[PDB]
């Protein structure tokens, strides 16, 4: 895989190598900073909705791992020599990425679907159509970047069937959202609209990285990549995770819950 990425085909600039890896480990230290928070205030969310501020923590950690393994197998593949970071061992690639989005995307859906009062068997369908969609536009997408270097004509074609699978997601999302925010108690029927946006933007972050390799293949692109790429994390995971627990505990106030009653207070 190493090879098949363009990371593999540049020599980086101490300031290049040490900002790539400056991102990953500050987004580890983001990730796992929030997990506390995550864990700490679960405490003050309903029954019926803890799962929410749970799942969070679950992709806290696992996208907190994923970006620590990124970082290391990050200085172990280049050493220092002669003026630049050259490649030694090929033991970095973005797939792990696409593992990472495999399992915390499901997650993400789940606790959306949660706060929105979601319940039975309309929340086991939806799920199920919208886990599997997501995987079709993981995995479709990870076929894709497998040919950033040889074969960028088939790289933007498993990105059409990528984005297919996307649009088709976005649509249950959006419409799951709109037809129930009435539901939505404690005036988180105007805060669940916010976060649909959120998503979109975030969201959208990753098939333009994606596209990196076509607009601008050298190691300034590589950067922008892992930038990008960081942008989209903090947003579609933390900040995201941030407005569903407060949504979380807005509900379980205005539901009778006194430790989300008191906590608030
Ligand atoms: C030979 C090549 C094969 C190429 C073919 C692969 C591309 C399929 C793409 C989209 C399918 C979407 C089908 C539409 C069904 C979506 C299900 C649905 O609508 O569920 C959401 C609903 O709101 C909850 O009940
Ligand atoms: C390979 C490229 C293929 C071409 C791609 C072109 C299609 C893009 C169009 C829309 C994106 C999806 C936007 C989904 C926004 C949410 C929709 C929604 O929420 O529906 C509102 C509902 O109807 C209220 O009651
Ligand atoms: C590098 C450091 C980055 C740190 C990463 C961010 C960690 C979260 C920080 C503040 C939460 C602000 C958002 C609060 C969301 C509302 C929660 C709520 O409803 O209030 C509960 C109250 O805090 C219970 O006493
Ligand atoms: C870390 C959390 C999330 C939700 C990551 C989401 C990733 C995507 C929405 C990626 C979408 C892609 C598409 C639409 C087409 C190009 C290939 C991608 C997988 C990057
Ligand atoms: C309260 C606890 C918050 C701790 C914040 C993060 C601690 C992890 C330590 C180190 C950060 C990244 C190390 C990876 C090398
Ligand atoms: C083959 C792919 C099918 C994937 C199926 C996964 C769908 C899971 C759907 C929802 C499971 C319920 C999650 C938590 C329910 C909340 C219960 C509680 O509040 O204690
Ligand atoms: C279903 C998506 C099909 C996309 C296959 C693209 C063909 C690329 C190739 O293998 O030559
Ligand atoms: C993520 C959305 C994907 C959208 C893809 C857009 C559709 C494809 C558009 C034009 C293809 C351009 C053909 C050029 C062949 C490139 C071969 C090369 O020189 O490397």
């Amino acid at each position: 895989n190493s090879m098949k990425n363009i990371e593999s085909l540049f020599d980086y600039s101490a300031g290049q190598f040490e900002f790539i890896d400056h991102l990953l480990t500050m987004g580890v230290g983001v990730h796992f900073a929030a997990l506390i928070f995550f864990l700490v205030v679960s405490q003050f969310v309903a029954p019926k909705y803890r799962i929410a501020t749970a799942l969070s923590c679950i992709v806290m950690v696992s996208a907190g791992l994923i970006l620590n393994s990124q970082a290391v197998m990050w200085t172990d593949a280049y050493a220092y020599v002669d003026g630049s970071y050259q490649l030694q061992d090929l033991t970095f690639s973005n797939g792990y990425r696409y593992v990472n989005w495999m399992a915390t995307i499901p997650c993400l859906l789940l606790q959306l679907l949660i706060v929105l009062n979601l319940k039975g068997k309309e929340l086991f369908s939806t799920a199920t159509w919208l886990i599997l969609a997501a995987w079709g536009m993981i995995i479709t997408g990870y076929v894709g970047q497998l040919y950033e270097v040889d074969d960028i004509a088939q790289l933007m074609i498993w990105g059409a069937v990528s984005t297919a699978f996307f649009v088709v997601m976005n649509w249950i999302v959006g419409t799951k959202i709109f037809k129930n925010r009435a539901t939505m108690l404690g005036g988180t029927d105007s805060t669940i609209t916010k976060v649909f946006w959120l998503m979109m933007f975030a969201w959208t972050l990753y098939p333009i990285a994606y596209l990196v390799p076509a607009f601008m293949n050298n190691a300034d692109g590589v950067v922008l990549r892992q930038l990008l790429f960081t942008i989209a994390d903090i947003s579609s995971k933390v900040i995201y995770g941030l407005m569903i627990t407060y949504i979380a505990i807005q509900q379980s106030a205005a539901a009778g819950y006194v430790p989300a009653q008191q906590a608030l207070g």
